[PDB]
């Protein structure tokens, strides 16, 4: 057993607060922003050794991320941004830095009860998104 065990699994999103705000904060356009804002991904967590796996599946995009903490990695959003990421666990809690055009935003996610809690950052702005096991 490891490090992100109690993350690994299928999630189904249940809930959204402030994602269009969130959305604008960091410079999505309105077309984007009201296509994506609709979606209720599908988010598929899995480990294999070091590498840890991030897949969102979703009726907008289908995203996937392979990563080993610490070590920075080329990602294409699911906005469509080209963003440099870096991911670490700190204190039991996924922390996803997002780098692009000079600005950042930051992902955190985390277990609780039995729920997986993901909590988007960009300057003063924070959006809520919920998911449960599919
Ligand atoms: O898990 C979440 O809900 C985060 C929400 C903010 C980030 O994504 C963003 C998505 C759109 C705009 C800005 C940012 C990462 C993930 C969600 O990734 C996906 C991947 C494919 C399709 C969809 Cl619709 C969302």
């Amino acid at each position: 057993s490891h490090m992100c065990d109690a993350f690994v699994g299928t999630w189904k999103l249940v809930s959204s607060e402030n994602f269009d705000d969130y959305m604008k904060e960091v410079g999505v356009g309105f077309a984007t922003r009201k296509v994506a804002g609709m979606a209720k991904p599908n988010m598929i967590i899995s480990v294999n050794g070091d590498v840890i796996t991030i897949k969102s599946e979703s009726t907008f995009k289908n995203t996937e991320i392979s990563f080993i903490l610490g070590q920075e990695f080329d990602e294409v959003t699911a906005d469509d941004r080209k963003v440099k990421s870096t991911i670490t666990l700190d204190g039991g809690v996924l922390v996803h830095v997002q780098k692009w055009d000079g600005k950042s935003t930051t992902i955190k996610r985390k277990r609780e009860d039995d729920k997986l809690v993901v909590e988007c950052v960009m300057k003063g702005v924070t959006s809520t998104r919920v998911y449960e096991r599919a």
